[PDB]
């Protein structure tokens, strides 16, 4: 069901042009689930999220995005690779490939690496994801130095969504332990709005 | 997974305002899967689709849409009720409730009833949907008179997507027998673009 949905969205994305004014939100279902243009009241903000996507899935569909030379790319990816048992090291290594590809194909694009969001097992759903809540911090501990090493920005969403007493996502923003309710996207908007306009 | 995703999208929709200039695309995953504003290059076009949605699910979340008094509503719903074994009669009866609610809460809104799209069992997926491909025609045969009886428009997408020799969807537009590839959304755009601008 992922590969067919991936192909549906990816072939649609190849028909929608990307211009140099565009602000791209790129990632998996946490990106897919939002109406980003409405959330920011900005016609230039475009959704390139695909539910279920992994790091190499994003890498393989970069061409219709970088060929447009967009203004900004906000990237949030990785949690689905955690659910497959992939280590934080390999995930960082695959995110590094995405960063280098973008920097070489579109050097004027501003790239923003967003921290992987925390998860919570309290609702008993997506146990492949939520049982590995400790890996989220392992990834972000490596993701921020990668951003500095490559000269791109790092956005700490994690600290605003997490409960410091548990290390898991605050249940007020989620109904399944992984995805966001409307209130979760409003918090996300408040954090990244300065980077958008 | 449907009820949690339904709540995620519905609570997001309650935070996104609807204005009198807006053109709303309302329905299930076939509506959810498109970036409608990009497809028409129109900032006023907004996505209100929810994967898995049924007729009463649409009915129950009408308030944040009709309270904005939008300019146009394009509705495509029903195929998920077919997969649950519901008869065409009851589906038409529930679509009638949606039409009356919209006409009473926002009488200036132009409502466009779109034909249910054909399905195809050739890919062996979504057998609850694709095994009942004959019900699609039963619904559209009742849906067009309902549109005339209520003074709203009926848009025949079915005739452009179907193979006349089979009564099922042309496989060139789908990779699973139910959802659309990018080429399918381009055909949809060509059919309804006159009704949008
Ligand atoms: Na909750
Ligand atoms: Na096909």
């Amino acid at each position: 069901k992922y590969s067919t949905f991936y192909e549906q969205r990816a072939t649609l994305f190849e028909e929608l042009p990307v211009t140099s004014k565009d602000i791209i939100f790129l990632g998996n279902s946490i990106t897919n689930g939002c109406e980003w243009a409405e959330l920011f009241q900005n016609k230039n903000v475009k959704n390139r999220g695909i539910s279920g996507d992994i790091c190499m899935g994003v890498y393989d569909r970069l061409d219709p995005i970088v060929k447009g030379k967009p203004a900004k790319i906000f990237l949030l990816i990785g949690i689905n690779d955690v659910s497959r048992g992939t280590s934080a090291d390999k995930i960082i290594s695959e995110i590094s490939m995405i960063v280098r590809k973008i920097k070489q194909e579109s050097p004027k694009t501003k790239l923003y690496l967003q921290s992987v969001l925390p998860v919570n097992d309290c609702y008993g759903m997506f146990n492949g994801h939520t049982s590995r809540w400790q890996v989220v911090k392992q990834i972000n501990d490596l993701l921020e130095p990668l951003a500095v090493k490559e000269g791109v920005a790092y956005i700490d969403l994690y600290s605003h969504f997490v409960e410091k007493e548990t290390g898991k996502m605050n249940p007020v923003y989620t109904n399944d332990g992984l995805h966001l309710l409307g209130k979760g996207y409003l918090l996300w908007r408040d954090i990244v709005k300065p980077y958008v306009d």
